[PDB]
């Protein structure tokens, strides 16, 4: 897997708070995202467990590629008022991991291109 | 209509080394063609340590329900768990994950054909 | 293939009151006659206090999944939830449950006799 | 409801343990201890959540109730010894809580029988 | 022990709350709480562990008397209208448990008198 | 309160422990720790809520008074032998706070005089 | 290590609220509370792991002295107003544990001093 | 800071085990460990909070020079001995946090020296 890391991101709402989350994601923040940190192995929102929670899962060719591609991401005025109107207001608490895949996991998704971003 | 299923176990400490040896060795060869659909199986490097993270593709509770009962009545595989997995585990939990409209689609069953190759 | 859906729902502090309030006056009239079998509906005085559990059983996955979807796209439901319990809600969880052997049966389903001898 | 209580009980048990801690409830221990406490609201084992789980429901009439039959249970040689025989080696953490019903809530389960016991 | 019971109840409050919560309770509260529950064993908030957190021990016979006592505390108005107006915001999450003295723990404090009131 | 603290200390044991617990504190262990460490405040095991728990409660007249006299304790190999053999075994998990009374709290209990133990 | 201690305090934030935290705090906060409390060993905020949170080790040379130095930063208006106006709205759950230095864990640092301000 | 990270390692150790486990790094552990990951700001073990926890952090550079100097440790057969033997038996839980200093937090400490 020459060094491919996994990051997932799990975060508590407000309560009901995913169904308009992903109403913005699916909308426009999506958009902005998936071609800048690339590799979207799955964005979920919770049905038995915790509820009101959203999990998402981004591959990564290794740490400093997911530092330069946050970084990216992380300075973009159209991401920062996206997250400051949108799902600031819906977000309770947030935490991360860094999932290191074993040897028969499938490989990384390919990097979302802009054809990718026409189809949907 | 698919849903993911996520386990997090949590493992003695520094097992997750033999926990992956046994699965790439003996127990993915026995476990992936049941259940059908392997999104992705980790262990944790940052975060709540010694913890491996799967995440098992279905097409709706029903079918999950279906498929783990075949694997759960294997011989071969309970055989697998007692002589390797169990002396591992720790704590075990499991959520169940509806995808958004644009996370990616219900992946193949896994074939024979993978196997082999 | 019986299954039992608990629901744990932790609210904000001395919220359980309006709560149970507004189930009696309006909630648990149009909620169980959707989900159909009230196992148990409480709040706690020992333990973890403003939490209110809640469980309901189903005679397969099939059925909760059927059942539970027409219950949330009912418009008289969304706007109960949001109206008077979402701003009660500080944390939900849920559990599926399965029965041992010896556990009793599924309670019968709720019937319009039921509602009308409240 | 009459100053009714119930009390949930949750036990975490060794991983996969679920299974040998209900094959011992069926076939000898709820025979012990269903008659001496009464109410049996459900006894059941987790699929979706915290995993290794059981959680057991049990109806009480009132507080002085539910402590004098809780009182002679503990005071039997048979369950002592089937708890420190068979479920003892199983268990790791146990938690319970006071539950008290809504107005709406069902009454309590009756009194198991030894009607029921004989037809089990 | 004479079978006596321990209810130990944990608040965790807003940041920074405790000082508030305590000064409401020695102006106003105690002296509606303590007197109707009857034995308080002890009321702290935390300095070194979970902050903002407030601890209480309170004493009981049974968990009969417990409940006769909350219930009685919680039917009176002065009681809840203190506690919707000064306590009520200072709240986050609520905790208790019941406590069994082993054999060589404290007897449980006596039930408090209008003269510990005055005094 | 004369800057008064109180150390509460909670031990998770392996199940039905407390028992057992219990027992070795009442014929021998509460007998070297409570005269060194002085005032106990209470010692209690759970009922309801997270069983399988010991919890307890003792006064200092500070930090530095804890240190000292905790730091006796721990130094004694009578309590060092009694903790190895008897309770070792029985512990899963420990944590501590340091509680400080409000003005209303009761006053510290006074030292544990040998007078006491007889 | 003669009793040093050191004192980490975990504050978990309102979700995105760490950046605006360092900011008081670079700006105005740490200029009142460092030359009080002494010794800052760290302070941080959470990349990864539980996110938005704030993690800060201060070291004294015993409990004492941390009881002394901290009921000095508390009685003080300056500190009191900062904190009520730019950290309080800020602020969601604070724990504290104390941490003992084993033998080759690094000494006691010196005190904060103005020529350091 | 020029992107310094700190990572701190959480362990939870059976009832009582802190002051085996620091024996052993004392003894022979930290001999071994520190030269190689290089910048140790803190090794502690609790007295108040959760008992029977020993935390520690690590400067590094980057994640990318953590990653360089961990894999070193990680496979060097005296370590993986020294751990197996003598601290695995006293673990019950391992948690790690990346954290990243704040502007006013103290500098990148300078490498651990066979001197030092």
């Amino acid at each position: 897997h020459h060094h491919m890391i996994v990051e997932e991101r799990i975060y508590d709402l407000r309560p009901n708070g995913a169904r308009e989350f992903a109403q913005h994601f699916e909308r426009e923040g999506i958009a902005i995202q998936r071609p800048v940190l690339g590799r979207l192995i799955g964005y979920f929102y919770t049905d038995i467990g915790p509820l009101n929670q959203v999990v998402h899962l981004w591959g990564y060719e290794d740490l400093e590629d997911r530092a330069r591609r946050r970084a990216i991401l992380l300075a973009m005025p159209e991401w920062q008022e996206y997250v400051r109107k949108n799902i600031q207001p819906l977000l309770v608490r947030m935490q991360n991991k860094i999932l290191l895949p074993m040897s028969f996991s499938p490989p990384l998704p390919p990097l979302w291109q802009p054809e990718d971003e026409h189809a949907r």
